[PDB]
């Protein structure tokens, strides 16, 4: 957003920062097939500069199959093919132990006069029984909501009009050998679902394939912390993104950075080893880069830690670990 | 402190236009602190709905520890935390009301005060326990003693952290069960929501004759999870407004603050706390606030916010909150 | 010459009751006036004993006999978590913290003329099901109940299934120091544990932490499936007879079980893999403190030879135990 | 007495019950490359009919990397790269909604002088903090112990001699379009760990890519309940199986059946829904295939359900919930 920038580890580490970037228009002419796998077997389809810019006309989570509140999901849709992705897009010179950076600089709805999906899709959601948390019991009933909405606000209802903050859903870089699904979040990125991804951050991911393969989509217009029916506001976007590469770092689990913190992404199950890959990752960031004691980070944060729940509804759930930027002040 | 007339204790609340007569329960008058909860303990003060009690609390360690060189797993003995004060009890409660548990203000208690924070073995969110059974060695015993006041915490030359008071453990008795300080539970307990501190109101869930509310482990400032296992533990004058709300039927603690409302679940896999509480909130939604049911449901999915509040104590708590905004009509 | 095993068993060697002449005491429905639902040291002794002493307990079924008709409806006849009625507690004369009580099951038979057990499919209760605690928006599942004519033999579920008579104890636990744990729920004390092998010929390790031991009983099943998934087992009110002994400082932080062929160790909590890591631990410390094993060893070598029992998975905690043979505690 | 094969599914429903079959030799120069992940994209080592039967030369879970007892696993190896695979072996005819069956008849340790290997990974195991249950803890020692072994016992110690019980850690066939590592169990079968898959038991796993593309590995000598230390006893072993093929059957989980009982078998964490998983299976097999109501299956398997704990270490536990063929009669 603003000149916090400067500070971030992007612009201090990228080796594409003062470079005058090209910028890259990733339309659906481009894509020709949107993928539901992360991996490195899939077709290159852009190959950019580190430092470039790259403009995503991305697909809502239903690759557009669903457009009215009569529509039944069981019907339109087949789990775990949620979450079309666009990629995988090639930076040069990024390798295996390397950082890909990714600023949003934007998120505006796609269409004219675009519209938003919510759905409780049956077997999929966190207060139901799923195919993972098997139980016997009925599924919920299958609603579909279409929300109008703009760059200001969405519409939910006449006595609800939420305030737009998007984000990305789906950002990723590709495994070395292993292609996961666009629903899961796992140490590559993947489904996190965390609404802290939008516009104003920037997220580390972990190469661990040449050329980064970096994939992006499912935007949400909105989103609560566990996303807890299983969707969020789904929409089709125009996102433009800033990828850089910062070389020889060594990273386990996706990183964030904003304004205001700095945060360690865990995925798992149960929630509570999201939640301790999170903070773990949190202390040895603390200690590596920021001058702190090991005990002391931890005994810290178990003052000032805050958490964020992301998802709790994919194969995966997802926690964010953060820490206030004040509190980085050597 | 305009929001508390539209509070739910004021507007429901039988004690609201009273006098209220304040009570100091000190230690004298405590006379044992308890580490367990329930209806066997002796009644150590009885109130009014709408009454103010300062009451005296002690830290998590009932004063063990004062030294860093202190080894806490020759001073402790687990799950022996949290002495609480209680227990306190509210004239013409029962089975099926609530007591709403107002936070005035929260000082740090004693001459040249002091805070604790400790990394107990075989106890935290990122180590082996008794629990999450491991082999593993435990962590290096810890012990920070830190000096703090009605504005800071002093944590280091490096840190000094804003002074954010709240109670650790708040709770009222089950009806025959009788659970440990450490835990949280259907009665509140053992919760660490750092959220619960002044300006904040706890509704908690009458099931013995009298209410039976019990309060202490006071906290200077805690983070989310308060993942190395303590907080700044310190003793503390918390003062509370106690009132009673009739008839209201709660499956689980609830709060309200200026800004939200908020469901307190508390359970173990960390998914199943947070499930208790979002649908606790969605049923109170449903119930005083209009909403259909599955609207609220996939609203939530939208707005909805949750808090880590402990995830080291035999059982993990999460709010599921909604701001006050969208209650509107 | 079946119980021969007996002689070598940790009761038998460290019990200070082992060569006294048994007195039996009859815990009847008279003599224990108001079963309970909650365990701890606030509840009226009913009987007090010498270690090595026998009782014969006259069981209530899980739900107090409240269910007696297929077409009865469980959400209206039963409040959770108020199952299993308690007997006790019974005293063990000696008893303190650091001690010990050994639970020798010698044979359990159903009690009443024309006897039936009972199965039931409570709402929200179940491991194929949300609950309370696993907190979903689904419509419960359908409220069944089926009553089980049953004998000494077999248990007559249905015209296509007869299934072997294996009863043994739900609910089996000593009081908590100051705490009161409600009877549906297994800890460190015991508890609700449903572990199918706690039955006749099994001896159940349970550790003192309250003056006098203070020891319940209840929750009696006919037979029951590893995990209890449905929520109930047969349920059914019995004549359980036991003998309790009492081994002097005997640091135990969960309970043990020892039978013929296996020792096991059982632990109890959420979610399921701590309480299998709870009782693998408390195995391998067993092991070393007892059996001579070097931490490691014992360690990798239960990664050979370990077993598991999925006792319940749909109390308030789950239950596990874990076993190794007894032909590999030989020097 | 091979009398219950008669009975057994594959027997029954299996298209190459009947033939003779033609025996391939897949050893490692026909295997060219062990894989280290599960999917579509390997290229097929070996093509069979159903029927057929396969001499599969397995390479031990280290790939032969571990032979000494001061060896240490930390610089030797590299997470999660384990359980070297063979194949993928393909099937004439599979497709879509079709189950692989695969009947072990043999297992022989191979090599001179055979031994296998157990082994303390640091930060991998049942009782120690791991990546996914992230503690701040020093991990375990670090131990190897290599175990002489034979077609009869296992030479643990002086004072344990265990009897020889082989089984397959890891067998699998193809995802659609996922490649999921080597170490993770799924619904595609993988490393389960489940040690009653071994000599005279039948695996179903489900087909979901053209050909089936089964992958076989990582041999146990014997293993306990839930793998509880990170390893078993791994060995290089020389495994036999008869591979056959069902035609349209849908499974969504990997079963099981041996001569006393039949098993589905789920994979997950936390290991209550791995359990959830496995029992729910069971009772919609009990309904499709042996005539039992729904109330009344759940309601009976709670008074005979039998489960056994595979693995409690792997990236996903493993489940098995089984009932006594004796329950299956009409
Ligand atoms: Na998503
Ligand atoms: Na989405
Ligand atoms: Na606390
Ligand atoms: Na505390
Ligand atoms: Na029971
Ligand atoms: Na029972
Ligand atoms: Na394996
Ligand atoms: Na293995």
């Amino acid at each position: 957003a603003m000149k916090w920038l400067e500070e971030s580890i992007m612009v201090k580490r990228g080796v594409g920062a003062g470079r005058k970037p090209v910028t890259h228009h990733l339309t659906e002419e481009m894509q020709k097939e949107f993928h539901y796998t992360i991996g490195p077997y899939s077709t290159p389809v852009l190959t950019i500069e580190p430092g470039d810019r790259v403009i995503v006309d991305t697909r809502d989570a239903f690759e557009g199959a669903i457009s009215s509140e009569q529509d039944i999901p069981s019907q339109l849709l087949k789990m775990p093919f949620l979450n079309p992705q666009n990629g995988p897009i090639m930076i040069n010179g990024a390798e295996k132990g390397d950082v890909i950076a990714v600023y949003i600089e934007s998120m505006l709805p796609r269409g004219v006069n675009p519209h938003g999906i919510c759905a409780m899709i049956p077997h999929f959601g966190g207060l139901t029984g799923t195919d993972l948390t098997a139980m016997l019991n009925d599924p919920l009933p299958e609603k579909v909501r279409m929300i109008k909405l703009d760059s200001e606000k969405v519409y939910w209802s006449e006595r609800h009009t939420l305030p737009y903050k998007p984000h990305i859903g789906t950002l990723s870089v590709s495994p070395e050998i292993d292609s996961i699904n666009s629903l899961t979040p796992d140490n590559h990125g993947g489904n996190m679902d965390v609404p802290d991804i939008g516009p104003g951050s920037i997220t580390y991911l972990p190469v661990r394939a040449p050329g980064g393969r970096l994939f992006i989509g499912d935007a949400h217009a909105c989103q609560g912390d566990g996303e807890i029916c299983g969707t969020a506001v789904e929409f089709a976007s125009i996102t433009t993104i800033k990828v850089d590469l910062i070389k020889n770092w060594q990273l386990s689990w996706p990183r964030m950075e904003n304004a205001e913190t700095i945060m360690s992404i865990g995925s798992a199950r149960p929630l509570e080893d999201a939640t301790r890959i999170a903070y773990r990752d949190l202390i040895y960031w603390l200690v590596a880069d920021f001058g702190f004691e090991q005990w002391d980070a931890y005994m810290l944060l178990s003052q000032c830690g805050k958490v964020r729940l992301g998802n709790m509804v994919d194969p995966k759930y997802t926690v964010g670990a953060m820490l206030n930027k004040e509190l980085l002040a050597q």
